[PDB]
This record gives C-alpha cells, sequence and structure tokens, in this order.
C-alpha cells in the first residue's frame, strides 16, 4: 500500500537518526584515544636531531591521561599500558605503587573519578595478563590482547570490573600504539552502560511520543542498552527477546534494515546493524514500538 | 465534505511528517561526522593547556617545548588523513617569552616570535608547516562575511569552540566547501590561544544528494545554508556551492532564518511559486553555529501524491 509505504519510510528515517545519535556516542571515545596513541607514539620516534620527537616523563604521559579524565566528562576513564620495556626501562620504576606501575614497574595506569570527582590511578596489573572469563563472556584481558593481537582498534563488549568498590558494567575503546610496525602497547576509554543506557532511555521518550522500546546489542548478541528494564544489561539478547526478534537477530545482512511485524504482540520489530567509525565493529539497533502508534494515522483514516 | 478536508488534512500530516524525519536523519547524520575535528583538536587543546596548570608539586603539568608541541601538531595530520591541516596559535607571551624566539618563521613562528603553526600536507604528502603571522591579526573580510582571523578571534571572544562557514577551496580539479573547527586553549577563565583543523565539507553534498533521490524521483533540492545565508550544500548544482542562499530561494525566507529556533522545523508553502520548503534549524556540540537545512518540493509532486493515496482510500 502507498500509504503505508509512506509511514514505513518515517519509521527508517526515524531509526537511521537513532543510529547516527548513537554512532557520535561511541565514535567519540575512539577519536579521544586515537589522540592519545598519536601523541605517545612520539616517545618512540626520533626527529631531526635523533632524540625522540616527545620527551615526556610517564608523569607527564600520566597527566595527559589525567587531563582527559577531567576534561571528558562522559568518559567512565582513560588508560593505558606499555609493552615491557616499550619505552623505558621498567626496572628503574618497580616497587613504586600508586603511580599505576605493576610490581615490576611495567606503566599500566588505569585514571578514573574517585567519590569528589578528582582523578585517582589504579595499576591494571591484575587484569592485563588475566585469563578469568567474566560472566558477561568477556575475557578479563581483552581490552589488550584484542589490540597486541590484531594491531588494530578494538571495541569490547559489556562486561563487569570493580571500581571503587562497586561493580561497574562497560565497554571499552582500545586503540594500539604503533611505532612503525611494532606493537608497544594500548591506549583506551571506557564508557559505562549505564551513561549508555540512560541516553538510549531519554532518546526513546522522543521517539513516537514514548510508545515504543530500544535494545542496543553488542558483537556477541548481549545488550549495551535496553531502555525497558536496566536489569537485562550485560545479558545475551536470546535470553530477553521473542523468538521472532531472536530469529530476525540471525536474519540480518551485512548492514541493511530488517522489518518485521510481531503480531502475537501487535508492535513493530525493526533492526538496523551498523559501523563504529572506520574500527569495522558491527552492533545493532533494535525498535520495538506499538503497531498503533506508528500506523495511528491509519487506523484514523480507516476508523472513519 | 469536511469529511474530505479532514481526511485531505491527515494524509497531508502523513506526508509532512515523513519528511520532517528525512530532514532529521540529515542533521543527525552531519552531527555525526562534524563530532569528530572537535575531538581532535579537543585532544590538542587538553594536552596543551598542561604547559600552564600546575601540579601538587606546583610545577607545570607538562614541561614540553614548542618543537615538541609542534610535534604532537604534525602527528595529528599525519595520522588523521581526513583533515586538511591542523594549526595553533598562542597570544603573545602565552607560555613563555616570544621575543627568546624571534626571528625564526620557518618554524611557524611570527617574526617577534609568536607561535604560530600551520601544518599542512606537501606536494608528496608529507606534513610542513607556516607560520600564519600573515593571518593571525588580519580582521579582513572575506567573501563569505567572515574575518580572515575568525578562526581565532571567534575563540578568544567566545572561550567555546567555534566552527567557521565553510569557504570554497580547489580539491581534485573541484570547488568543495572547507570549514576549520577550532576551540581555545583555556588555562584557568584565561584565554591562551587556539587550535583548529580544516575538514572537507563535500561529504555533505553527496550525502543530501543521495537523500534527494529517495523522495519524487529525486524531484526536490535539499539545501544547507550557513548564518552568512550562503550554500553549504545544494543538490541541484554543485555549481551553486558558496553562493547566497537568495540567489535559489526568496530573499525574504532567507532574511527569516535568523528567527528560526534550533531543532524546530517549518514549513513554508510558497504557492505563487509552486513550491513547499521545509526548514530545520540545528547546531554542533557546543559550537553555537546556526545552521540550515531547506528541503524544496514541488507541489506537482506533492499535489500527485496526494492524489494517489486518496484514490488507495477510495478503493478501500
Ligand atoms: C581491573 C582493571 O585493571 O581493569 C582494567 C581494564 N579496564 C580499564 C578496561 C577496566
Ligand atoms: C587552506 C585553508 O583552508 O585556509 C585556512 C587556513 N587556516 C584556517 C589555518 C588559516
Ligand atoms: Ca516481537
Amino acid at each position: 500500500g502507498l500509504l503505508e509505504k509512506v509511514i514505513n519510510e518515517r519509521l527508517v528515517a526515524l531509526a537511521r537518526a537513532q543510529v547516527s545519535q548513537i554512532q557520535r556516542e561511541l565514535e567519540y571515545p575512539l577519536t579521544v584515544v586515537h589522540g592519545l596513541a598519536n601523541s605517545t607514539r612520539l616517545l618512540g620516534e626520533p626527529g631531526a636531531d635523533g632524540m625522540p620527537q616527545l620527551n615526556a616523563s610517564r608523569d607527564e604521559i600520566s597527566a595527559l591521561l589525567r587531563s582527559t579524565v577531567q576534561n571528558n566528562p562522559k568518559l567512565l576513564d582513560t588508560f593505558m599500558a606499555w609493552e615491557p620495556n616499550a619505552f623505558d626501562t621498567d626496572a628503574a620504576f618497580a616497587g613504586q605503587p600508586g603511580k599505576g606501575y605493576g610490581p615490576d614497574g611495567r606503566y599500566l595506569p588505569w585514571w578514573y573519578r574517585g567519590a569528589d570527582g578528582k582523578p585517582i590511578v589504579e595499576a591494571m596489573a591484575d587484569s592485563i595478563d588475566s585469563e578469568k572469563l567474566l560472566p558477561t563472556g568477556v575475557r578479563e584481558n581483552e581490552f589488550y590482547a584484542c589490540p597486541k593481537e590484531n594491531k588494530r582498534p578494538c571495541i569490547i563488549d559489556p562486561a563487569p570490573y570493580e571500581m571503587g568498590g562497586k561493580t561497574v558494567m562497560m565497554s571499552s575503546f582500545n586503540v594500539p600504539i604503533m611505532v612503525g610496525d611494532q606493537f608497544r602497547g594500548a591506549v583506551g576509554a571506557d564508557l559505562s552502560l549505564a551513561f549508555i543506557q540512560d541516553l538510549l532511555k531519554r532518546a526513546d521518550q522522543q521517539l513516537y511520543d514514548g510508545a515504543g522500546e530500544m535494545a542496543l546489542i553488542a558483537s556477541n548478541g548481549r545488550l549495551v542498552a535496553y531502555t525497558r528494564d536496566d536489569s537485562k544489561l550485560g545479558e545475551p539478547a536470546g535470553s530477553v527477546l521473542d523468538g521472532n526478534e531472536v530469529d530476525n537477530l540471525k536474519n540480518l545482512t551485512v548492514d541493511q534494515p530488517l522489518y518485521d511485524i510481531d503480531a502475537e504482540h501487535g508492535h513493530i520489530e525493526l533492526f538496523l546493524p551498523f559501523t563504529i567509525a572506520d574500527s569495522g565493529v558491527r552492533w545493532t539497533l533494535m525498535l520495538q514500538i506499538p503497531q498503533a502508534a506508528v500506523f495511528g494515522e491509519l487506523q484514523q483514516l480507516q476508523g472513519e
């Protein structure tokens, strides 16, 4: 039908705007940490006098990280890990705690905000080499192993980490520190799922007057956000969504919308896969809207 | 017969709502792409300000030389192919004594030592630097209605990010629209300088041309109008980019743009000229930009569609 087509084109356009709004949120941390990687690699790149182009101390690099946290309130944190002896001699820094160094001197700072909002630092010695499987299906060290192994940017699916006495679910945005063809380390920043969820909830309230719900699904099919119920974050979409929805989640092409009508529940399903910057990472936005909210004007024309 | 009017009004609403949603989608896509240069230059500003912000020891948090700051700018160009350039300018004696660096323009300094590097790519793609001494203090008006130094004066005056209305630029034997994206280097409450990068806006022309094909077999036009009234994009004709929008649109409509409200759509049915227009003002981040997307549809296309929709209702 021609009228159905005009209504459905409105729906797709509204969904596409929700995707580009989410991309703005998710591409931002990647560009932040690209900036830090593009600066830090100058520690290892000679200049016209044969000395490093950046001769910054560890205290100065940490200042850059802390300034990132300070002036990027949307980011949960900023962190960086060097390979053993990547840019200096770790042994000179061994036995110095509370600076983000491992016990052997390896540079591993994780900067985030304490209770008063002031930045504090934790060394990632415990997680950087950990093969522990977290309950969301993510290994504890994947924020570093993935950029080390693939030598390109990595976005990690939702995972819980302990932060100042509480468990925080988060996704990390990671870039390798490359000098030539050599992996020297990686730098990253997290977004909390609570942050992404709050934004998706607010965005949903402006979509068809809030009649429906949205789900953001990571590369492993687990929920980054789910406007109906915060308790489902991190959980598999296959343990929260419909048989029909879970099937449609398998029916998707690489980057192309899937439209479906769940008559059993009287709502429209729209799945839009999308990629995050040039990282090649593909997540999915799901819109679930009551049929009456989308087709109310048709209902009104036919009703009279 | 009032049933006919109520029915026609509801069909027109469905049509108008589709066009509004299409407009909002172009705005959202434009905002996604144009955050990128702001994030890059925010990173450079947030590093450079540490030259003047003390630590607990009372001493600055970053003890970097001018050469090291320039290396950060050079690395930005090298590692962001989409950016045309990256440039930074300090206030006189902002972080050191300019006079100690006088007489060395080959490093991006002014003649009396002011730090003014502009880094771009030479013919072989390797970055090279030039001093901005000839532009940094110039309030000469460009055709676009901005000062030659707007990229610096606007962040100095407003102490927040500034996106300068685009200027034409030759790229690959074609003229494209180019804007700079600028942020202040703030130490406490003090403006110390600014850092920016230029980005081509050709992707907007391409975006809007593709979107304009979705509706009415491409019979409409889409435009993006800057605050100076000039065309950032115009799907009908690449040759019009950078021209006053009043050359393709009723002049008083263009004069009216300053009165519109951000994110509020506005329809104008110009029955005299047989076109309907939808305007959608928008901004970018905290830059305070005032840009307007415009969708123009011929009345004959809409009328024909309404007849088809009524025909489908009749046949029900
Ligand atoms: C416990 C720990 O060190 O976590 C580090 C990983 N990160 C920054 C992604 C949370
Ligand atoms: C080439 C070009 O875009 O001119 C503007 C350069 N700027 C803004 C650094 C002075
Ligand atoms: Ca369903």
